């Protein structure tokens, strides 16, 4: 297929003649190129905005044309709307992919099974508000007859990373007295951990699961229903209803949620059309909720919502995911690049670039086409990234001086939560300048004057200029945004959400599916009972047999 | 030079002869192929051991022969014993590299500058001996007569890494009483963060700079020093000899750290041949030896003592790092694979990813050769990782379905902390199993037979298939250890410290300079004074220009 479209033919050819133009190049040729080359869209509250500025890349107009035709051949722009109307575009699962809904604070109805899903979205965020405020008021008390100070969420992966991320990056607006907790290990010490940090009188457990049977999370679920069971029966205070008041429920399965002793009227539903790392929208938000409040979980909502208001209307050559896509696509697939750093120079978005490591890499690490039948083209990149400042007396050295291609997004804030003091200036002149320098480069020359100017001996001057020297021509896009509120962080997430919408659909995979883990737990269910003491296996190959082996003899 | 080397060469020769040959092809061939591939180096205490089990690669003996012979034809051997004969192998900056001595157990005589370093070495260990002795003990006391709970390291980069990897990997040998805090950033946002969580009576706050005047992280510090000035002066507690007591200095800026108020006996050296990315052995490291204790952190200084032993006196082709070094040169550099995962199955290592991306990429991201021209391959590898269990309902998809090729080193342990529970059991046999999955596969035919036994329908079958597929024959490392010991750690960090040397030595590269940092820091001291409300600067590249001036017309 996409090896034979004339588009993708087309974009070869203008890697082949282009590809080695530097990027300073085409600056020199034109003076608005800033402009032509970026997106602001209004989040339509409070002067905030979200910007991308992708300029400094690889990219002519010529190949910004056929990016965009490329775009369009590919039908992108339909396969949004269909899966925005609730068609079935997860094919392998047969079944919707709604995140959209979770946000669509318009209420647009949208029709799976013969029914309006934004009745049910609506009607859990409204159990969700009514619950939050009760515990974030006080009004809400455990046994003991005390308001709630800390909250503890227990899951893993898309259930820990999501509700993680985004409650770090807002703790500017979350209530500072109720403390969050995150548990996503199999082994019980990080619970364990939580336990002996937390009174239990004024604590609530989220429990995250759909069937409320799934073994892992459900078991360090009963160690703290045991915990809060011994608890009470040392200290002479009844159990009666006791789980009720410290334990609700992400899930569907209203009598198993029932059985464990949740109020039902305390089980926060999610559908099958949210994929995990799609989630933090729906309940398996509640713990960002909780943190943060209704009123700021709705503003988060919303500004995912403007994205993909944004993302539906938006002609692809203004339209900033698809954009971000296409140069992401230039990069992965005609420069052959294998990975996207995410680094943002603001230290409360730290959470961000492993977040975006699930989303992208789990959805896009594919390696067939829906119709089936294998990729023709590079899939999804490696994504990595941390914090800005941090990364920077790291491995900066290796984007700048390396031999590897990367193609970095750095994201921004014009403005600081603490309105006094120079730390903020000083780190978005770092902001700047790293994609300045990335750019421009120092050339054999300017730092022959430099090493001139310092006096440098005659001789070690020609042998040291080139340790010096930074080729420049390296990409990166800047995005800014004017505070980071959580309607600017939902518009962030959604941003990438889309960008990663657009990818798959340009290679052809289906990005909403996860067949790639299966593989690994079913060889590890056959393994676990091979481990004991003294037991021999020689039913895998060697090197698993030798290790399993290894490890029987000298446990315990 | 290395684009005409016989060896190399050769080796391209056999990617192109044997590349395409799966990995479970070299173990049907001999049966004894996880002994031949692998390397178990005796710690030589406790029943501890380091293990390298290589055997799941593209490798047959004629490319491990290959390999070999291109580490004897650089000269890898000659170039580390130089090395560790304080040789100024650190050409552009004219220094020795002399980390192994700060670890240099046997007190082998080491020469820089007409003096044994040893002499030096021994004296600040002997230094920390006494001054973590006596603050562990409880015997220092803070202004107002209290033992120190509390201890704050002042720092970025490899002065924060490190002894923040360390500290969690070995949180079960940690006395649990002294909480460590560390501070990486600009803003004071994390010092006031620390300031009120601590009882200044009871905490000393280690500052790490050699000059002591550096003037970010000598920020921070004062933020500390005038919060410790400030709370005597209320409660009506003299100020008389008060820093000596709450702070102390990593420095050998004698009379400055004095006038800071500390006391000299209290200034902890170490020395400009010990570079940031390997400085946790020297006095870098004394927040881990607070934390675990002086028996400990010489446990530690051993593993990695161990370890030099071992790579400096064992030949090639038995040679841990080495041969660790040695296929991922043959993907970083004939595969062409751009990234490394590191991937331990342990929680406590949870910051080692993190820190070997500074250790190899700020090491090993260069473009340019000693003799300087630039290299004619590609050197060092984008690194990335996460805490097993973790990564798994992430990104694991894409290691195991996408379009990439990446080398994994899977790292964990044969024991557990907790004798007691299942938890680790369960681990380890996913341990196993994710690199038997990566290898194996799983076949058309094994996945047509699966869905027919789960009865599917005969026809969504041959289209759903190729979802469920995996190709197999993508390469692990297995690396274990006994147990998570201080020992086992220093023998991890050493064995990837050397695996780097080697590949950069086989490069033509200086490891162990970093000019990659230099440019962004030019250009931001230049934009710094720019950045002031209502200013229009024109002396940019037009995309530098119009952000610039975007912060400036938007800012308060
Ligand atoms: O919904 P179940 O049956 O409990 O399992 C699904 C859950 O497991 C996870 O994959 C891991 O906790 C979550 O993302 C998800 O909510
Ligand atoms: O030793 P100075 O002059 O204070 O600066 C060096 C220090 O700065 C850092 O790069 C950052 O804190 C450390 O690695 C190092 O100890």
């Amino acid at each position: 297929s996409l090896l034979n479209l004339p588009a993708w033919k087309r974009l070869q050819s203008l890697y082949e003649k282009y590809g080695n133009d530097s990027i300073l190049s085409h600056f020199e040729k034109d003076h608005q190129r800033f402009q032509r080359y970026s997106i602001e869209i209004d989040l339509h509250s409070d002067d905030n905005f979200l910007f991308l500025d992708y300029s400094k890349s690889h990219i002519n107009d010529e190949i910004k044309d056929a990016l965009v035709a490329l775009a369009e051949e590919r039908g992108v722009r339909a396969f949004a709307k269909a899966m925005f109307d609730g068609q079935r575009v997860n094919s392998t699962e047969n079944r919707a992919v709604l995140h959209v809904a979770l946000r669509n604070r318009s209420n647009r109805p949208i029709i799976v099974d013969g029914k309006d899903v934004m009745s049910d979205v609506n009607n859990v965020l409204a159990q969700m508000k009514d619950f939050t405020e009760r515990v974030r008021s006080g009004e809400w008390k455990g046994q003991t007859g005390k308001s709630i100070y800390n909250i503890v969420n227990i899951g893993i992966g898309g259930s820990d990373l999501g509700p993680v991320m985004v409650t770090e990056a807002l703790k500017p607006f979350s209530k500072r007295d109720l403390h969050c907790f995150f548990v996503s290990n199999v082994d019980g010490t990080h619970m364990a951990e939580v336990l002996k940090q937390v009174n239990l009188e004024e604590t609530i457990f989220i429990i995250a699961s759909k069937t409320f049977t799934t073994q892992e999370t459900l078991t360090n679920a009963m160690s703290a229903r045991n915990a809060l069971m011994s608890y009470l029966k040392e200290n002479g205070i009844s159990t009666d209803g006791a789980v009720a008041k410290h334990f609700v429920a992400l899930s569907t399965n209203t009598e198993k949620v029932r059985e464990f002793g949740i109020d039902t009227v305390n089980m926060f539903a999610f559908w099958d059309w949210v994929g995990g790392r799609y989630s933090v929208w729906s309940a398996i938000g509640l713990s960002v909720m909780l943190s943060i409040g209704y009123d700021n979980f709705v503003e988060f909502l919303t500004g995912a919502h403007v994205m993909d208001n944004h993302f539906a209307s938006t002609p692809t050559e203004q339209n900033l995911p698809m954009m971000l896509a296409l140069v992401g696509i230039w990069y992965n697939n005609f420069f052959g690049s294998e990975t996207q750093a995410v680094l943002p120079y603001d230290q409360y978005l730290w959470r961000l670039p492993a977040y975006l490591q699930q989303l992208d890499m789990e959805s896009n690490g594919k390696g067939v086409t829906k119709k089936s039948g294998a990729v023709a083209v590079q899939t999804g990149p490696i994504v990595f990234g941390e914090a800005g400042t941090n990364g920077q007396h790291a491995f900066y050295q290796l984007i700048h001086q390396g031999t590897k291609i990367i193609p970095c997004d750095f994201i921004g804030c014009v403005q600081t939560q603490n309105r006094v003091g120079d730390h903020h200036r000083t780190l978005m002149s770092n902001f700047f300048a790293q994609t300045e320098a990335l750019m421009v480069g120092k050339n054999a020359e300017e730092v022959r004057q430099e090493l001139v100017k310092s006096g440098m001996s005659g001789d070690a001057i020609e042998n040291m200029i080139p340790h010096k020297t930074f080729t420049g021509s390296r990409p990166s896009n800047s995005i800014l945004v004017n505070a980071l509120t959580p309607r600017a962080l939902g518009a962030i997430i959604a941003m990438y959400e889309h960008k990663v919408l657009v990818q798959g659909a340009i290679w052809g995979i289906n990005s909403y599916d996860q067949w790639g883990v299966e593989l690994g737990k079913v060889l590890a269910k056959s393994i676990l009972p091979q481990l004991k003491s003294g037991n021999i296996v020689s039913d895998h190959d060697g090197s698993t047999n030798g290790l399993i082996n290894m490890f029987n003899t000298r446990a315990h």
